[PDB]
């Protein structure tokens, strides 16, 4: 679930339905299961999602998933929307669909995820259309992880007889390699590039981001009760003619099976030493407080698990108005 | 209960007091029971409802229910009311009454549900009259379902000193055939034709709707624990000289006995590939997000069960203000 | 408790401290107990109340009770108060007092309940005075029930230097006879007449109401777990030179011992076929939706029991701002 | 705790840290304990309080307590504060301190409580000073209770350079004698005389109240489950040249050990027959509804007990916004 | 955790991750653990914090901690911020880092805590820079405690082209000596000295504070369940040419293992006899109510512990809006 992965800091050691989309060999290690992210239709946060992963014989898995929206796509569209209130109708991805398949052939597991979305409102006063398509291919043997995420299409446009807007992807590539020395240690490198082009009612805009990350994650000698982990990552991010950040996030956390009905999840992070963002023009530096934490739970009823975030975590409260948020339901067959 | 059927995506595999009305042979399969939908008198959502089903012989069942309102009826009345604040007194069905009977004679079980409602307010500053009457007849032998739902009468009129308005069913027919190749699989076909004439203070309105549906719902090999299910339905709807939609809803869900006191219910759906509503005049297409989900619980105290929806399901939360809504109570003798 | 009798639809099969006032032989059948209705002093809904019933020998019972207000009295007083904001201080009964006694001679149990109240505020800007006095006499042998409720005095008057109002009872009789063919069935009939004169700042008013009720109540074989009941009653009410009503309420409900700590209560009722009120002046008829339900609970700690209503029953909701209302506390010795 | 004594209607039969201050022989009967009344610093209701009682030999006890304020002192200061917003800074007792000591010398237990308070704000725009001092001496032998409570100093004054105010005790004496015919019955009498003077920016005021109470309280035979009790008291109060009241409070209640973790407490009272207050000037009588109840719990964890009032009692609700108020914590060593 | 230390009156008898920073030998006595203080990034209260302590051989411990902010530093910044809204951006410490180490050398355990922080916003409209560095050195043999906390750097400054502001530490020294006659008694003394200089847009300011404290703290002979404690301390504080105070805080509390899943924490305090603050200029004295209390809880799931304050402690309530605040999560390996 999203709440689980978030409380676990999105760390690379985590195995989850939600991390498998972009690491599809993981679909082969997951238990057959159905999961539903609670939320609403349309422009809603959380947005309703859900799907399943099934085993097909001994050496492969497959499944489908409804409603998943790309982080990059939704960010771009929201930036346009926030630019001018006339762009309020610019679409997020409509009816997102994922298909995925994984197979273990001897010592290597490989997998593939396909992403497609498409929709339109041809009402003249709205006049919107959006499409996306992409793929993730990956393989692993326990020691080596190879992950490739490639966007094919990402476009959203608006034209209502008053204004016009559009935003489009001119390339999305995410490549990751991981090396696991032992079941407790992993090191990883990652390179990401996206090009986005927008036209807001005449005015063109471009954004090009390139980011390099090198990191390591450690876990403890496997406990039957507590997965404790810690990590360090160096992250270099260049927005063309905008800015450049060099960040050293240090993080740590735990997933603890605290009771027959309860999993507790918590983690904390801070950028240690390296926290600067520099302006390409002025060279002025922003270097501000970055300490952050996360907390959530799982309520276990055997095959049924209700995951959530502690809604009060950012304010330090557990109280009946601030209990669970980002709820998901997972049934493991 | 309503909340249970809704958390299970209204799938045809469900057997429930609330699914029995329009599939009256089901009344012969339910355990003798009394059920009450929490709510209020009058123009309230939820509206108070309640009834029972009792075994007559070893091969028949019968009972009565109070307060059921037709969905078609309430939609028509509410559309009219939304037309203009002058029509805010247009009545919904008053004092709904249902009687139903079911008998297993051979390998064929058959059943009948009669619905009637009638009310009026003759205060001159109000002056309103509403009536409805309908039947449902059905039979099944486990392999084949035949269900017919017939509207005989539906009329609501408003005549005060200032404005008039009326709305009236000119025919409501609903026919379903189902085939069960096994206990796990059903295919079903459904045809629905309805015509509605209304008068909004002189101006006349006419809406005619025909829909064709073909679908399949599968359940896993029956276990004492977790009823998982998925279905595919293709649905053509034609509103005369108005619009045409062709939708392919896909859904899955689970009913799990999570604890001796706890039933958990969840489901997710999306229109896959086919999601278009075309406007008749312009030919403009609407193709927008369809993802939706549902979550509910049953709290179990032996013969008493309290059913509910997770009120926070559309916003992803569970907390003191968003725990249980659409509550119902059922006593199984 | 009030919430218990309300959740059990006020049915005549109920034995409760709260149904005994107007059926005083019941005080012989109750267990020695002290009950308290949570509320406030003064013009508060709910109003603080409470009393006890104690055994004297094996053949008599007696007790006293504080705070009880007559339904008819408060209805009268509220009608006046609503007539105009200047009658806003017209009093309800002040410091209600009830005393009661019951004795079982041979096969007959008889009892009497005395009600008296009296209060005044002689502040010149308030200037109010209210008094009431009445009695209940009843006998029963298990098969026949004879109940007389007689009002002696009921007056409430207000005179500040600005306006005057007074309401006064000119007669209040209630006679009920019940017949029990078995412990599972009861038929009964009831005549009630009441006359009330009021003066609102000069305008005189008279209301005279006469009602006849014949009804039936059945329970299922006395069980040790679930007490299911249903009833039918036809009720004719005449308000002289105002209104006539003929109503056929049908109701049904359950009291279930759902756990060692929990009693669940629920009922639903509707006017079936007969639901008509006709203005005597115009002959205009009102015939509007009458479906209604009620839900409550008892939290059991051996000799302590906390009764309540599901505060969210009318909205279909159980959450943390809508849990228990109408709380009462009963200690059974 | 305050909530405990309050839920038991302040009955003379109760033994509690909070009743011992003015009945110091009780400090010898209490179990060594530490109690903390939850609250805030300053002009806060509830105000933080806390202290302890400790045994010395087998025949003596002593202890201290922080934060206690006199009801008469707070009544006086609040009345002045309410006379005029200019007097808003008039001080309640500051840093209240109690020392107490009890000893048993044969059949007689005796004890004394000393109360001191003192504080000032010499800021010229506040200019406040307040002081109090008093003693309680009492002795009991089981059959006979002698309690004397004597004020010594009671003064609060304000001089901010724009208005002056002061209020001052001219004598506070309160004498009680009780007789216990048995462990179940007590009759008691009480005389209280107080004289207060005040200056409200040059206007002088006096209040001499004198009161007589004779009462009786009964409990049932000692049972380790549910201590039931009732009482009646007649009380005559004369506020010299202002008002007179004659009041006959009748009350009953229960403390029930309802579970291993739960103590339930409830009581109801009403003035019966005698409920009159007469304004001395005009002779105008006020005689209004007096019914009132109270309810609380103890949550027990062996040596730890959290006491509270049911915050929803005056409105008859129990829900997660109206759960516990007037919380206190008590550790019995 | 902070809630734990606070509910325990911040007493010197408490051993906690939060009291070790300034008593680093304690890091040798703490069990290996990770802790997270729930909160947010940036100018937030509570502020996300967290870290760990780990053993390294049998005679040493080390670890690290993110997010901690000096109370003196935050006080200085906040006072400057309050002086003028033009200083709204004056930074608190950014990305606080703590490293600590401790070693048992025979009968002596010694430890060291290093604190460093640094951040900046070079946007010309913000123009802020902040830096801090400090050390704590301490050692103990179980009988003698020696603690030195020393501030090296402490500066925060703002220059946005419109206003300037800065605050700087010209010295921070904190020495404590403690003596333990037994495991139940401790006496201690403490001297603290600090000079802070500031410039608010050309207006200079200086604040030199010196304080002395001598205290005693006691616990009872160790139970396995209920740790009770009480202390007295006398504290003299002089702010050069501004103010002085002499205060005698007396206090008392308990940490009780109330259940396998619950720790209850409560204390209360008041300044007894000595409570005066003199204005150096006018010689005027302030001497106002000082009673205060604190209540918290630990929820225990074996190695996981969720600590909190009772959010409603200052108003005496436990309800669903006021349950737990200042939450922290601790995993003991
Ligand atoms: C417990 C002692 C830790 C000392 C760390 C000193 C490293 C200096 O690095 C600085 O880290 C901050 C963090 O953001 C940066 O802002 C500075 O530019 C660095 O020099
Ligand atoms: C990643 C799975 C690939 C599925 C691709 C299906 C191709 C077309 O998909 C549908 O196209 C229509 C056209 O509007 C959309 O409305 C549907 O939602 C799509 O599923
Ligand atoms: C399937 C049951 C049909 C039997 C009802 C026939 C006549 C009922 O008369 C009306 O009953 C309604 C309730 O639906 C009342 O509200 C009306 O007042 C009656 O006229
Ligand atoms: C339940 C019947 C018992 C009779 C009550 C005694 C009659 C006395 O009435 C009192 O009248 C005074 C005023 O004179 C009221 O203030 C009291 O509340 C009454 O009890
Ligand atoms: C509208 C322009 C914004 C940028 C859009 C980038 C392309 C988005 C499409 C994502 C496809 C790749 C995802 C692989 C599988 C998955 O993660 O679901
Ligand atoms: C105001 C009219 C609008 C159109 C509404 C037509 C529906 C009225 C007929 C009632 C249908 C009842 C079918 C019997 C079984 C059931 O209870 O569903
Ligand atoms: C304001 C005047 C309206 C008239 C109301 C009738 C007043 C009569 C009150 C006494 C009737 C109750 C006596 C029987 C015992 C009981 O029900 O407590
Ligand atoms: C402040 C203006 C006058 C108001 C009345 C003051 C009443 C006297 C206060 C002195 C304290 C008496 C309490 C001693 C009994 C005890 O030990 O609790
Ligand atoms: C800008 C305001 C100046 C405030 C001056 C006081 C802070 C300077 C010293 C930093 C704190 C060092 C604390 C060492 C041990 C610890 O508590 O972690
Ligand atoms: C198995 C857990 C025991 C009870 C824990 C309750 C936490 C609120
Ligand atoms: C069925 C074991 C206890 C479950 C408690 C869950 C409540 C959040
Ligand atoms: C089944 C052990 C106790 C569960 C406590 C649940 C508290 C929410
Ligand atoms: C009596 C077994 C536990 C039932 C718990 C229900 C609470 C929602
Ligand atoms: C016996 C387990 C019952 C737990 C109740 C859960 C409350 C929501
Ligand atoms: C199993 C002990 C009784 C539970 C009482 C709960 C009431 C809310
Ligand atoms: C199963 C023991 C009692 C559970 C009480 C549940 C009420 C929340
Ligand atoms: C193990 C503790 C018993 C239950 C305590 C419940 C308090 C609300
Ligand atoms: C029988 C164990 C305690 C039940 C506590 C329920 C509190 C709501
Ligand atoms: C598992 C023992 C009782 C738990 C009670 C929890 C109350 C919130």
């Amino acid at each position: 679930s999203k709440a689980r992965v978030e409380a676990l800091a999105n760390s690379r050691h985590v195995l989850d339905f939600q991390t498998a989309f972009d690491r599809p060999y993981q679909f082969m290690a997951l238990s057959e299961q159905a999961t539903i992210e609670w939320g609403n239709t349309g422009d809603a946060n959380p947005h309703a999602e859900g799907g399943f992963v099934k085993r097909h014989g001994d050496d492969s898995a497959f499944g489908a998933y409804f409603g998943r929206r790309s982080a990059d796509f939704s960010e771009a569209v929201q930036t346009v929307r926030d630019a001018n209130p006339a762009f309020a109708d610019l679409m997020f991805e409509q009816n997102g669909l994922n298909l995925f398949y994984a197979s273990k052939m001897g010592e290597w597991t490989w997998g593939v995820t396909a992403k497609y979305s498409n929709g339109k409102n041809e009402d003249p006063t709205v006049g919107t259309k959006a499409t996306s398509a992409g793929v993730a291919v990956a393989a692993s043997n326990g020691t080596w992880d190879f992950e490739l995420v490639q966007g094919f299409t990402g476009k959203s446009e608006l034209d209502n007889g008053t204004v016009t807007a559009e935003v489009e992807s001119k390339g999305l590539t995410n490549v990751t390699v991981g090396y696991h020395m032992s079941p407790e240690m992993e090191v990883y490198g990652n390179v990401k590039m996206s090009k986005v082009e927008a036209d807001l009612n005449g005015t063109p805009i471009e954004v090009e981001t390139t980011s390099y990350k090198v990191g390591m994650v450690n876990t403890l000698a496997k406990s039957e009760e507590g997965n404790f982990f810690y990590g360090v990552e160096v992250a270099s991010t260049k927005v063309k003619d905008d800015s450049e950040s060099l960040l050293l996030p240090v993080y740590m956390g735990v997933e603890h099976n605290a009771a027959s009905w309860l999993v507790l999840r918590a983690s904390v992070a801070q950028n240690v030493i390296l926290n600067e963002t520099k302006d390409d023009a002025t060279g002025n530096k922003t270097d501000e407080d970055s300490t952050r934490m996360a907390a959530g739970a799982g309520i276990k009823f055997g095959k049924s698990v209700i995951d959530a975030s502690f809604a009060g975590s950012t304010t330090g409260v557990i109280n009946a108005n601030n209990l669970f948020s980002q709820v998901a339901y997972t049934y493991t067959f």
